[PDB]
């Protein structure tokens, strides 16, 4: 109802320090809507930010495609109450990040009119306290860049790669290839990045060792 | 003389005249010179603001490997140095701010959240709204993150590469041949092996056989 959303907003880094007072002054100068995206859906586009998103429960990280890459992953937003890219509400010039994408049914608060033109017909105090917590929140997201940044996982692979490997099996136990790298990323639907990952993980502990176009089984117990 | 220079900063542009003469008399401006390859200050006891008179400042960080990563260069005259650290940034990603020309500042002395808190409440919004603007047009290069080489460059297409064969916990198992992998990356032979020794003597990386270890892992994620 109309006093839920009233309590999220209470408790938002964006209104920490203020009265209850204070807070039907702001809510009569803004909009804000409650809504749910699910799994893979699109929050915002750095390019094109109209609105200051709010988290209220899920998760949310900034992202970026490579030329041939999947999808980078940045630092993720998962504290309730916490701004996600409301910096580039302010400025955007060349953001290194392109959109922040959902990786778990989340609901976000979408404020509209955080504006110097629309906040000037407010009280001097609470405007005051409402730039500290904005320059609050800015000031935290500038540790982000010394995050390490990730890919996306592709689930089971060690089993379609053994299973590529257990049909290309001679009778005598041994493998030999016959198919490139992007081919064999083809045919089992992965990409070619997390195909040569897992390869690199069976050599690392001592499963098989790739030597020219033969692949030695070294230990079938596990596979 | 200071007047003048604090008048059209970054800082202050939008306040008149009385509200000008209500700010100096409650923070000092004070106007000392550095040299060549001077550290202006510290990450981790930054209590003063910078405004730029006229010079070249750029913040900076050590890496393991030696190497020492430079920031945009602040070299437009009134603009702000270290207001990123107004607040206490816990942990700072960056080290020190160094010059690297004879560079003039105006070292002003007194700002925090007390001092402003004794100052007219249109005072202080204005100078809210000067900060956060300036605090975000910068984190475009100084927060979000910071790049050396370009998209199509040898060095990062390698860096690319080994990126995604890296395991969760750092270590990178190769199986391509030399030959497979500048085909994937399109480019020559030699200018992929020219590359890796570049990144071998610089102590980035390490080959042993098909283990390539990251030595530094700050300097390898700013090729990515």
């Amino acid at each position: 109802n109309a006093m839920n959303i009233r309590t999220e907003l209470q408790n938002s880094q964006l209104c920490e320090g203020i009265t209850e007072a204070q807070l039907t002054e702001l809510m009569n100068k803004i909009t804000v809507k409650e809504k749910h995206y699910k799994n893979n859906e699109i929050l915002f586009y750095t390019d094109e930010v109209t609105k200051v998103y709010i988290l209220v429960k899920g998760n949310a990280a900034i992202a970026k495609n490579t030329s041939s890459g999947k999808r980078i992953l940045g630092k993720n937003v998962t504290e309730p109450g916490e701004l996600a890219g409301e910096i580039y509400y302010f400025s955007h010039r060349n953001p290194f990040w392109d959109y922040a994408i959902v990786l778990e049914p989340t609901t976000v608060l979408e404020i509209s009119g955080i504006d110097q033109g629309t906040l000037q017909t407010l009280d001097l105090a609470l405007q005051n306290q409402l730039l500290v917590n904005l320059l609050k929140s800015v000031t935290r997201k500038f540790e982000y860049i010394g995050e390490k940044v990730r890919m996306v996982s592709e689930d089971s692979v060690r089993a379609k790669i053994s299973n590529y490997l257990f049909g290309i099996q001679d009778d005598d136990g041994s493998i030999e290839l016959t198919e490139t790298r992007e081919e064999i990323a083809d045919y089992l639907d992965i990409t070619r990045p997390s195909l040569s990952r897992e390869l690199g993980r069976m050599q690392k502990e001592n499963i098989i060792r790739i030597e020219g176009s033969s692949v030695i089984i070294l230990d079938a117990i596990i596979f």
